């Protein structure tokens, strides 16, 4: 993995701090923070108000989140600056104590990108619990050469992208901190996910890779959003957050937990909102940035994707 | 600024799967033993051929007339086996010829798969980087080729044909390990009209023969868009001889634009070849296509050796999905 000093941020600290919020606390003085990293086309609240904000509260954490603008549609590398800055802030604000990170969709790619390229946070993240992460991107976007004009981070989550290439070649498809990846073969956004194998976009070597169907059977169906919100997802995430190993444990879940509906402990209103989690993403995409090329890799990542084409041209060594 | 990133594998050479005696048996020099040879040049042949079949009609005599002792490897059977094994023959030969010429660097000159083999060796066997002074590659397929896939016609194909298919685990691993940037001074001579290796048309890093920082000479960029030489002509033409002569003589280790131009754009076999050599040069490809048909074939790409597996995790080879 990359070593040495962290790369410089492209955004000022004040901007990065403005993207971080905690429930009922300031990041500078917070007990048992958990950092929630949202999905493409959403803010922290839109990703987590109906699920892991209340669920982590009941598990004894202070939920905190980042909301990189606009709605996680900008450069994934910029979104990661928000996360790295937040880990640094919440580590100090909790008394110099490691904290867990819990993510949905792109948020897991962001987390692993930060752990790969910003060495200072490896000692500050206790564990990573990623729901439907797309470390390999998704092939459902189609080939890069045919992609319609799309948001910066949508380019970067397209399989074949310079970003996913650089993550892989820098060592980022192996876990860096104890990581659990919960995902679904029936994901309608991120594929391939069907093999229960290293082919899957959510898979990390040495991670606790939990394809729901491997536990629940081939008839179990949860979609991209259900991967975050389901009762099964809650049991796995609870296992990961409590485990002394930092990863979910098979002994903590079984067939009786294979309920695809929103987590039981959510209120009826939260269950409704959780089922409708994905809709704001489309609206943000319609109003959001669009371009005909993948954003350039920042200098710290360019050496890992020589030959790939971004907006400024082919990456050279 | 730019971070520190080792561009290539480092450390000790991976072990060979073949014993030294077997690798030595595949190496021959004209009129000399590798153990005591003056000014060797190592020639690495193309798919479906032996060293003599690739080079008897061209660079064996032409390099002799430039003052070298030509030496070649003939990995069996006819370069159709695992490209990684073919590379063991090349690595061993460099070690032997470096030692047999008094610890003096030597040039490597290749056709077709031979250039992929050379770059694979330089990428994964660090000991040879200080023993090769330059690489002169004719029609190298560092990205493989999109033409004539392994599932065309009979659903089995030679091991090295799988590996030379674009998207293969082998070509993926080479790229991910840093192998599409030159490692020693390299000249790549190729043709937009290559009928075996594509894509080659863009005169840019998209081309299968292109290496970053190399001297990448697409013939049409010098001779015009309607100049035609094929996969074999890329090795045998008079234009190719002028570029190769420049690369071998150059003090930079690469061909120099000053040494060739429009008046060298002769697509026929190199002038200095005898009539018999010119005829054989024009017919270079026929034995290779036939050997591919009669050789080993399988329905899967050979497994990557352990040294290469980390660079193609998630690809599929005969044993299953590649893991580190
Ligand atoms: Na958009
Ligand atoms: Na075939």
């Amino acid at each position: 993995l990359p070593s040495g000093s962290d790369p410089a941020f492209s955004q000022p600290k004040s901007v990065l701090d403005a993207g971080l919020t905690c429930q009922g606390a300031s990041p500078s003085s917070v007990s048992k923070p958990i950092l929630l990293v949202p999905g493409t086309g959403t803010t922290g609240p839109q990703s987590f108000d109906s699920n892991w904000i209340p669920l982590s509260t009941q598990l004894g954490y202070t939920p905190c989140w980042i909301s990189p603008p606009p709605f996680m549609l900008n450069d994934t590398q910029v979104n990661t600056e928000y996360m790295v800055n937040a880990i640094t802030a919440l580590y100090a604000g909790s008394g110099n104590n490691k904290l867990p990170v819990l993510t949905w969709s792109q948020g897991g790619l962001v987390a692993q990108w930060g752990l790969t390229f910003f060495p200072s946070i490896r000692s500050k993240v206790d564990r990573l619990m990623a729901f439907a992460p797309d470390y390999k991107g998704t092939v459902l976007a189609g080939p890069l050469d045919a992609l319609a004009v799309s948001a910066p981070s949508v380019w970067q989550q397209t399989t074949g992208s310079a970003l996913t290439t650089a993550l892989r070649n820098a060592g980022g498809l192996t876990q860096i901190v104890p990581t659990t990846n919960l995902y679904s073969a029936t994901d309608e956004i991120v594929q391939p996910q069907v093999s229960n194998s290293p082919l899957d976009s959510s898979y990390l070597f040495n991670g606790k890779n939990v394809q729901a169907q491997a536990v629940c059977g081939p008839l179990f169906v949860i979609d991209h959003a259900g991967s975050l919100t389901s009762q099964f997802s809650y049991v796995v995430g609870r296992s990961a957050l409590r485990s002394t190993t930092g990863q979910a444990r098979s002994a903590d879940y079984g067939i009786t937990d294979c309920n695809p509906l929103p987590a039981n402990d959510l209120t009826p209103e939260q269950k409704v909102a959780a089922a409708a989690l994905l809709a704001p993403a489309a609206a943000a995409i319609v109003a959001g940035p669009k371009q005909n090329c993948e954003p350039d890799l920042m200098p710290y990542a360019r050496p890992f994707a020589v030959g790939k084409r971004t907006c400024s041209g082919i990456v050279t060594p």
